[PDB]
């Protein structure tokens, strides 16, 4: 019942500062414009110890499966090749991506009927709010 309250199908309903987050990560102009338009659905499921997070949008479809605390390789929607580790910290999924000597952290939490995603690169935060689909 690890992650029960995250499981389901979620749709993006608001975003703030995502362009600035993407700039801080190193995303180029054209990818930022097309990625910033997307309204992804996030689909989260759990089978035993394996958590799967899918993102489906008109920009890119992605899928990661992982065990908490166990590093994995991830190709992000913006085409970075990163090494990722996801843990649970006080009920928050904390996802750290490392590449090219850089690091970004993505936190996913349940707040009321929302799933809130906070993306941080250095001093820049983007907040992306999802509701049940
Ligand atoms: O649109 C998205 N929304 C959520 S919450 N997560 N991933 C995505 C997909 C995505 C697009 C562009 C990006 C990125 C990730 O990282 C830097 O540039």
């Amino acid at each position: 019942h690890m992650c029960d309250a995250f499981v389901g199908t979620w749709k993006l309903v608001s975003s703030e500062n995502f362009d600035d987050y993407m700039k801080e990560v190193g995303v180029g102009f054209a990818t930022r414009k097309v990625a910033g338009m997307a309204k992804p659905n996030m689909i989260i499921s759990v089978n035993g110890d394996v958590i799967t997070i899918k993102s489906e949008s008109t920009f890119k479809n992605t899928e990661i499966s992982f065990i908490l605390g166990q590093e994995f390789d991830e190709v992000t929607a913006d085409d970075r090749k990163v090494k990722s580790t996801i843990t649970l910290d006080g009920g928050v999924l904390v996802h750290v991506q490392k590449w090219d000597g850089k690091s970004t952290t993505i936190k996913r939490k349940r707040e009321d009927d929302k799933l809130v995603v906070e993306c941080v690169m250095k001093g820049v935060t983007s907040t992306r709010v999802y509701e049940r689909a």
